[PDB]
């Protein structure tokens, strides 16, 4: 319209995304352990350590090129007997959004005064990064939670009722099924 308009309000969040690589299978403690990757570029970067759902220990990280990367795992600053560990990266592991999956009720239905939840699964997509934007009649508080199964839970609490749109983007590409429209019901506020 020629008179102008505000359109719709928005809120946003970003999360780092990686596959889980199990290493040095034993009763190792997580507090005195550290881990890094050396890429084929020759520029060392740190890894995220994890105790995975089956009880085994592993790493996760984002590669910056294709080809052989070396993981180096350390106890008290000294390298472990398994190191270095080679991992070979293909171009399909760098940021293929077509491989990303999602689930949960917050992609379809919601409420005002109770938060709506949904899960993102990048384990089957390799490595990259998830950027997320919720749009609608008002601003929303977005929160996140990493799960022991290797997936990410996302939550939000919308102030006004109506229809909200959720955008799911991985490595600068919008993922399958997105944009998600979400019907939010509510009242004028109650105890």
């Amino acid at each position: 319209g020629a008179m102008g308009d505000d359109s719709m309000r928005m809120s946003h969040l970003k999360v780092g995304s990686a596959a889980d690589i199990p290493i040095n299978i034993s009763e190792t403690d997580l507090s005195l352990l550290t881990a890094t990757v050396v890429p084929p570029s020759g520029r060392e970067e740190p890894c995220l350590l994890k105790r995975l759902r089956n009880g085994h220990v592993g790493i996760s990280f984002v590669p910056k090129e294709t080809g052989e990367h070396l993981v180096h795992v350390k106890k008290n600053g000294q390298h472990v007997a398994s190191s270095p560990i080679p991992v070979v990266i293909s171009q399909s592991e760098i940021g293929d959004a077509s491989r990303v999956r999602v689930s949960g009720q917050g992609l379809h239905e919601g409420h005002t005064f109770e938060p709506a939840e949904f899960i993102i699964d990048t384990r089957d997509a390799g490595y990259g990064g998830l950027s997320l934007s919720i749009e609608g009649p008002s601003k929303v508080d977005i929160n996140t939670e990493d799960l022991e199964d290797g997936t990410c839970r996302v939550t939000y609490c919308p102030t006004e009722p109506g229809n909200y749109i959720i955008n799911i983007k991985f490595a600068d590409q919008h993922v399958p099924g997105s944009p998600f429209s979400v019907k939010v019901t509510g009242e004028g506020r109650v105890k």
